C-alpha cells in the first residue's frame, strides 16, 4: 500500500457509472465516502484519512475525479469523453 499514492490511483470514473449511477448506483457510493482503493485500505471508512493523500488535488486530465475536483468535471466536458458529462 501507498506506493506511488494510492494504490492503482483508481480516481478515474467513465462520467457514465458513478455520475449516471443509472448501470448500479450502489456499489459506487457504498456508503463510505467513496475513495475506493487510494493510499490506505478501507476507503477512508475510518483508518484515520489526511485528506491530502491525493497529492494532485488540482490534476485531472479527462480522469473524472471524485474527492478532489467534486465541484465540477474540469476535464470531461472539455476533455476525455467520458460519456454524457460533454
Amino acid at each position: 500500500l501507498d506506493p506511488v499514492d494510492p494504490n492503482i490511483e483508481p480516481w478515474n470514473h467513465p462520467g457514465s457509472q458513478p455520475k449516471t449511477a443509472s448501470n448500479r448506483a450502489h456499489a459506487k457510493k457504498s456508503a463510505y465516502h467513496s475513495q475506493v482503493a487510494f493510499i490506505t485500505k478501507g476507503l477512508g471508512i475510518s483508518y484515520g484519512r489526511k485528506k491530502r493523500r491525493q497529492r494532485r488535488r488540482p490534476s485531472q486530465g479527462g480522469q473524472t475525479h471524485q474527492d478532489p475536483i467534486p465541484k465540477q468535471p474540469s476535464s470531461q466536458p472539455r476533455g476525455d469523453p467520458t460519456g454524457p458529462k460533454e
